[PDB]
């Protein structure tokens, strides 16, 4: 039986930093069998999480207000991937279940792959999109055109799997406002890790590949119908009193280190 927690519909208030609290709380939890496995649904306002590398970079001020300029509040993920964008149009989901034995990172990885493509019923890739932000060996495409992108995150016995679906609007717009971000962050000057390259062209959102609008509750309906026609009894619960106390514990390391970071 599988708990289902509804972080999608908040005002632009909502953090993405809580967020980040929240998939801590739960791998900590689930870890110690002491909660069922979870699936977190999630959006939040225009907002670019920046990995720690990003952070480093030689202009990095000149590129965090280019950011600003975009009317986009930035945050950095202390375990660094690359910068990616999160705002109304992005349905971020987190698969978080118990660490055991014969569960492997890429088993992780794999699973939520095939949840996408269950919930969109042979055209998806899960290959690195070059050109695109944040590449990863799991991005998820269609005709070559990145619209997700997956990490994992393991701490406590728990082993969170997210993904950030790219549901609404224009792929290649968020993806410009990226490339304007490494272009005065970087400078023309050295770095240190091989930042990327960004194609626009590379990146589209679901409503632009297949043709028709979707929004976030559609594609979250999807999820949910994909998950119980597969077997799962998902119910729609809040966190315990305990897991609480360790979100406020974990928010507070979270939002420290990002307050340093910057």
């Amino acid at each position: 039986p599988w708990r289902f927690l509804d972080h999608t519909s908040f005002g632009p208030t909502f953090q993405a930093l809580q967020s980040f609290a929240y998939d801590d709380t739960l791998c900590t939890s689930i870890g110690k069998s002491q909660s069922p496995p979870t699936l977190r649904a999630w959006v939040h306002h225009n907002t670019v999480v920046l990995g720690i590398q990003d952070s480093r970079l030689p202009q990095i001020k000149a590129g965090i207000e280019a950011l600003k300029g975009f009317q986009h509040d930035v945050i950095v993920r202390n375990s660094g991937g690359l910068a990616v964008v999160l705002d109304s149009g992005i349905l971020n989901l987190s698969l978080v279940l118990k660490e055991e034995k014969g569960f492997s990172i890429d088993d992780g990885y794999e699973l939520m792959y095939e949840l996408i493509c269950s919930m969109f019923q042979e055209q998806i890739e899960a290959r690195e999109i070059v050109g695109s932000y944040c590449p990863g060996s799991y991005d998820l495409s269609i005709d070559g055109k990145k619209f997700a992108g997956i990490s994992q995150r393991r701490i406590r016995g728990g082993v969170a799997v997210q993904i950030y679906l790219c549901v609404s609007g224009s792929g290649a717009e968020r993806a410009k406002m990226i490339r304007t971000f490494y272009d005065k962050a970087v400078a023309g000057q050295p770095t240190k890790f091989v930042y990327p390259r960004i194609k626009p062209e590379t990146m589209a959102s679901l409503s632009e590949l297949l043709g028709q609008p979707h929004n976030v509750s559609d594609v979250l309906l999807k999820a949910l119908m994909t998950l119980q026609q597969h077997g799962a009894s998902l119910l729609t619960e809040s966190l315990s009193a305990d897991e609480w106390l360790l979100y406020e514990q974990h928010f507070a390391r979270i939002s420290e280190r990002n307050e340093k970071l910057l």
